[PDB]
């Protein structure tokens, strides 16, 4: 093991996994790209290849074959609310949204990421990285009434239980995810929330996909939970030194 290390990524086909899963493929002199998806459908979505598997975290047998011989992990699932199919706007109601049945946060985003982390840890994976979302610390969140889901609530279990499994971690709370240009940007480190009180609280899902990257390639980002937000495109000097970015961040949790 003078060789790189396997990096496997889960949600692979979602819309910031897919970029990890690319990352990771370019970056074949750092990783071993592997990934798991949850369709043969989201398998071609990202390009058929064979290091791609298709498994559902809720069932834990499924994906035990993708968790073997990894070094790294990167979560990147979630649960994913779709609108109540009945909704009329034109008398005011607002849209309701559910779960489909064991889709909620509690089975997909608990559960769920505990069946990655138990697996990865039988299997002896390094390092663990875990995206997930700011507003966590506060359980009266707007959010967590999506579906009656609690999916803020689900997520920090997941992660609580990450940073008490005795694996090297990061977990990442993003901010509010935008479908704009990766790199581009200054990015900025919070804690508990901090961003949510300024107007630099959303970020590019590339910009996600890229400090997951990074955060394999720092001891600095082992053992660390902080918030990710960014300045817009244009006003400022996009990131570059990732190991001072990291040396910001001193939580655990
Ligand atoms: N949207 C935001 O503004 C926001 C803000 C902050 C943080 N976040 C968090 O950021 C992360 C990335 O968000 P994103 O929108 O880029 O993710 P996304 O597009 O929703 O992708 C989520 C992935 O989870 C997969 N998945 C769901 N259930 C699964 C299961 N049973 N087994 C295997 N895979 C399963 C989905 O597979 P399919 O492709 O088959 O559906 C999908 O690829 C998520 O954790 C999200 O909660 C989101």
């Amino acid at each position: 093991s003078a060789n790189l290390p396997t990096v496997l990524v889960t949600g692979a086909s979602g819309r910031t996994g897919q970029i990890v899963y690319k990352k990771l493929k370019e970056g074949s002199d750092k990783f071993v790209a592997k990934g798991l998806v949850r369709s043969a459908q989201g398998k071609e979505k990202i390009g058929g290849e064979a290091d791609v598997f298709i498994g559902d975290i809720t069932d834990a047998d499924s994906i035990n074959p993708a968790f073997q011989g990894i070094d790294a992990l990167v979560i990147l699932t979630s649960a994913v609310p779709k609108m109540k199919p009945g909704f009329d706007p034109t008398k005011g109601g607002r849209p309701e949204f559910i779960f489909e049945d064991g889709q909620y946060p509690e089975q997909v985003d608990w559960i769920g990421q505990k069946n990655q982390i138990d697996a990865a840890k039988v299997a002896g994976v390094k390092h663990i990285v875990v995206v997930g979302s700011m507003g966590g610390t506060n359980p009266d969140h707007p959010l967590n009434k999506l579906g009656n889901g609690n999916i803020l609530v689900w997520k920090r279990k997941a992660e609580q239980y990450l940073a008490d499994s005795g694996t090297p971690y990061t977990i990442i709370r993003a901010g509010g995810l935008l479908d704009k240009e990766g790199g581009v940007r200054e990015l900025l480190v919070g804690k508990d929330d901090e961003l949510l009180q300024t107007d630099t609280k959303t970020v590019p899902r590339a910009d996600v996909a890229e400090v997951c990257i990074q955060a394999l390639l720092f001891e600095e980002a082992k053992n660390k939970a902080f918030d990710l937000g960014s300045k817009p495109e244009g006003t400022s000097t996009p990131t570059k030194d990732f190991k001072a970015l990291f040396s910001q961040v001193t939580s655990r949790f």
